[PDB]
């Protein structure tokens, strides 16, 4: 596997077959796949260098781990996007040996400049990925280059982890499966050779080529994008609150949730040992003191969710893992770096960054742990989304203005095909995904139809009022968030 961890350095070598057996179209699906792996590899904030080599009769180095810019993702993506298939128009053979001996020489060059004795050289782990139909036809057996590489890297039983070779045939084209399989590493328990139909199938496979198990620092908003990973792996900030409500780990001790959900309190966090999770006690609970559901009741608004926000300090720290991680909060320095945004960004800038469109795809997690889909409505579409509460005359018998219930404190979704949260889904993250990282923009507070009242009913199209969903917007809650968390999290 390609290991995602804080110790050491990762050199990733991306080898793109531009031989005569591949069209400029095959070649573009290689570039598209390599691009994705780069963006995914740069999502974890680890020390990584990317080499980019296209190859046919001979190898062409577009980017080298010896160059500083190989640690810079913009330089990498651009070195990659300036790859022309036609640069190999004069030697269209498939010389796999020479492509790998190209990586061998880069490694020899690097060891030379660093010194084979230094930790600079020796802590580097190396992953080669060839994107090819695998039909070598010149240059000799690539095994000669793989063995030179195993030798310079002093790969022994104790150093198996320092080298992975992948051979991946991605797209329409006819693939030699024996060449691929003979290319990739031979490690017990894992595959290094794949035949995949598009870049979407690469996305999923790439998730399982990564080993993130020893990534246990507090990095926020990191998750599993595999359809085959568990629900918790996909959303590890997600916690269960038994006062049922949901919540989100925002740190290694603190959990964000809804006030309306509230010694006997339990919080179930993710745990890699069990789908069952792990139970924690609360040490301290901070409930916004503006929250009071019946505050407008005597005046005809029978439930009011203004300031529906609460924080839980767990009684012990969570150990971070594939199953327990904070989500990123906007307006923190950590969110800033995950978004790759300029350093002096403001909270207004994060809001613009994350919620710029009039309809923003977002998610909340189901009772069963499934990730469900919503579209957050912004600007003039926020008004129309929110308007429908005038249909709801039992809860809101005396509503003069929409804003007496749906204030500026709420996000709005639940229109058209959106899912709608259920009652026990309250307090959980309303989140989104951007550059493979996860940001909490709101928390489930209330709405007009409860689908669960595993199984969700869809409202009848004739039901009044229609489903509609209102989430406490975290960009509206910064004073209170800062007041309780200024020493817990690093606010812009
Ligand atoms: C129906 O809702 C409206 C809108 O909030 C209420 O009237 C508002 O009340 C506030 C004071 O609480 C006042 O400053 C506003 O001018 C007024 N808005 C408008 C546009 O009318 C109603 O509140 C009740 O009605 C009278 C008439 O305003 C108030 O004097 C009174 O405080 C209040 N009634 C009581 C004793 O609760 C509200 N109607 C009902 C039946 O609650
Ligand atoms: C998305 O989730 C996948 C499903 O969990 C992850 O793939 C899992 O990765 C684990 C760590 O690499 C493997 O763990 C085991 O750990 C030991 C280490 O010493 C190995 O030897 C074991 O052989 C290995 N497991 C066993 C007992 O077979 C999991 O096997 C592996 N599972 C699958 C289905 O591939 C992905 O890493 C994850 N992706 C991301 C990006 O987080
Ligand atoms: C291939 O050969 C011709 C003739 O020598 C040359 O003009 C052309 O630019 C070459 N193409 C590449 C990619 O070098
Ligand atoms: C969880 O619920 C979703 C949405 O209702 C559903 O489609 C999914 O299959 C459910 N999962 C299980 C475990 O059946």
């Amino acid at each position: 596997k390609i290991q995602i961890q804080r110790s050491g350095h990762l050199n990733l070598y991306l080898l793109l077959d531009a031989s005569q057996s591949v069209s400029e179209n095959d070649f573009l699906i290689f570039k598209e796949s390599a691009s994705l792996m780069v963006d995914r590899i740069f999502s974890f904030e680890i020390n990584v260098s990317v080499a980019i080599i296209t190859f046919a009769s001979e190898p062409k180095v577009l980017m080298s781990v010896l160059n500083d810019n190989s640690r810079d993702m913009t330089e990498v993506i651009s070195s990659l996007e300036n790859a022309n298939y036609k640069d190999h128009e004069n030697g269209t053979g498939t010389n796999t040996y020479a492509a790998l001996n190209s990586v061998y020489l880069m490694m020899n060059n690097q060891m030379r400049l660093l010194g084979m004795e230094t930790m600079a050289w020796q802590e580097i782990r190396h992953a080669i990925i060839l994107l090819t139909d695998g039909k070598s036809n010149m240059g000799g057996s690539p095994k000669t280059a793989v063995d030179h590489i195993r030798e310079i890297l002093n790969i022994n039983q104790k150093r198996n982890d320092y080298l992975d070779i992948y051979a991946i045939g991605v797209g329409k084209l006819d693939v030699d499966w024996r060449e691929l399989n003979e290319l990739g590493s031979k490690k017990d328990g894992e595959r290094h050779a794949f035949i995949l139909q598009d870049t979407k199938a690469l996305h999923q496979v790439f998730e399982h080529m990564l080993d993130v198990s020893k990534l246990t620092d507090t990095i926020c908003g990191v998750g599993n994008m595999s359809a085959n990973a568990s629900d918790q792996e996909r959303t590890p900030w997600h916690v269960t609150i038994k006062p049922t409500c949901r919540g989100a780990l925002i740190s290694d001790q603190w959990v964000l949730t809804a006030a309306h959900c509230f010694s006997l309190w339990r919080v179930n966090v993710g745990d890699p040992k069990s789908q069952w999770g792990k139970e924690f006690l609360i040490e301290k609970a901070v409930i916004s003191p503006g929250f009071d559901v019946f505050a407008k009741k005597n005046q005809g608004i029978l439930e009011f969710y203004g300031d529906d926000i609460a924080l839980l300090k767990l009684a012990q720290k969570v150990k971070m893992s594939t199953h327990a991680r904070p989500i990123c909060l906007p307006c923190t320095m950590e969110a800033n770096l995950a978004l790759r945004r300029p350093q002096g960004s403001t909270c207004r800038d994060h809001e613009n960054e994350l919620l710029n469109k009039q309809s923003v795809p977002a998610h909340f997690v189901a009772l069963n742990g499934s990730k469900l889909n919503i579209n957050l409505k912004m600007g003039v579409e926020w008004t129309s989304c929110a308007e429908v509460v005038s249909q709801e005359k039992t809860m809101f018998p005396n509503l003069t203005d929409v804003r007496e219930v749906v204030t500026d404190q709420f996000l709005c979704s639940g229109t058209q095909e959106d899912e709608s949260p259920c009652k026990g889904e309250s307090g959980g993250a309303v989140f989104l995904e951007r550059r493979f990282r996860f940001f909490q923009v709101g928390l489930v507070s209330w709405g007009l139809y409860n689908p669960c009242l595993n199984s969700r009913k869809r409202a009848p199209r004739s039901k009044v009022p229609p489903p509609r969903d209102f989430h406490i917007n975290l960009f509206r809650m910064q004073p209170w968030l800062r007041q309780h968390l200024g020493d817990v999290l690093n606010f812009l």
